């Protein structure tokens, strides 16, 4: 019973459109700018990195808080954790709040992973940072770091319930990047260059 309530809590906390609450206070509706989605990436597009970092933290806490309750109440080997983390990420991407669409969900997914293993989350972040500084594609770093988190969980000996959670979350994030992949492979993906470092 408490397990079903935690999975529902994870879906509803993960549903919260923090990006939209913060964008509206700055006069912006995120459905009418950039990707049309609510998340740290589209908040960064509309409002810049100061607001982006705040929404990244908040979206991270959407994955972090239910998964930490599941780890502490049920355990790393509980399928309760599996469905709590999946609920947070599907609630972010496809919220109960009809008429909104979540962003690709890297921040929310990272919060889930950090609740399971802070070491895995930091190493996944370091992989992201390495690829980003090398190639200057955001999408390439995110896709590669998402697979890396799965590999680190596998090599570290996390059980099948955790690897199942990681593979499905990973698969959903790669699916949300499908056009980035098509652009990367056809030389159409925008790189993070001097004007992107500087003007905004
Ligand atoms: C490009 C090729 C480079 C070669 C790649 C080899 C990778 C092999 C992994 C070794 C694991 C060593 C121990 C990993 C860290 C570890 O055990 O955890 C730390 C703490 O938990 C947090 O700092
Ligand atoms: C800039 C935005 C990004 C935000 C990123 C940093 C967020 C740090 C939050 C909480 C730390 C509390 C420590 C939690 C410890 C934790 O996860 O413990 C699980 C067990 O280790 C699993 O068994
Ligand atoms: C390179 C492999 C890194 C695996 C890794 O980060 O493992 C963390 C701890 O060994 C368990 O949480
Ligand atoms: C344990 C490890 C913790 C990890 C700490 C990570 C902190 C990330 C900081 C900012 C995110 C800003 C929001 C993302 C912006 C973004 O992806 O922008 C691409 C767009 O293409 C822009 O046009
Ligand atoms: C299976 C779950 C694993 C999931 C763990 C993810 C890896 C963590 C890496 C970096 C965090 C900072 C990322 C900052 C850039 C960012 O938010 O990028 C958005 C999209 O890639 C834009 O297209
Ligand atoms: C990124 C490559 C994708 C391919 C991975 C290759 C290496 C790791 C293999 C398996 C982990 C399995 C974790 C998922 C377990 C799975 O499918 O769950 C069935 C249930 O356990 C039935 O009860
Ligand atoms: C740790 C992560 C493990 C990952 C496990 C497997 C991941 C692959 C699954 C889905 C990708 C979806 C791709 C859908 C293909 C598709 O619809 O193609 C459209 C074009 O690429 C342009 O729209
Ligand atoms: C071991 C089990 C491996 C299961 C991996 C992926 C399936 C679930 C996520 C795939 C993402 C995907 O294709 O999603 C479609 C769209 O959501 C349609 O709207």
């Amino acid at each position: 019973g408490s397990a079903l309530f935690l999975v529902i809590f994870a879906y509803l906390l993960g549903s919260i459109t923090f990006g939209e609450v913060i964008a509206k206070l700055k006069g912006v509706d995120l459905r009418n700018v950039g990707s049309g989605n609510v998340g740290a990436t589209n908040v960064t597009r509309a409002l810049g990195k100061k607001y982006g970092v705040l929404v990244f933290f908040l979206d991270f806490l959407k994955g972090f808080i239910p998964a930490l309750i599941a780890v502490k109440s049920f355990g790393i080997d509980s399928w309760v954790l599996t469905f709590t983390g999946l609920a947070s990420v599907l609630g972010h991407m496809y919220p109960v709040f009809f008429g909104f669409k979540g962003g690709k969900g890297v921040a929310t997914a990272l919060g889930v992973v950090f609740a399971v293993s802070p070491s895995v989350a930091l190493f996944s972040f370091l992989v992201w940072l390495g690829i980003f500084l090398w190639k200057r594609y955001v999408s390439l770093a995110s896709i590669t770091a998402t697979i890396s988190a799965f590999l680190f969980l596998f090599v570290a000996g996390y059980p099948v319930n955790v690897l199942f959670m990681a593979i499905v979350i990973g698969a959903l994030i790669i699916y949300r990047h499908r056009e980035n992949i098509n652009r990367l492979l056809t030389g159409r993906e925008h790189r993070f260059g001097t004007l992107e470092v500087l003007f905004q």
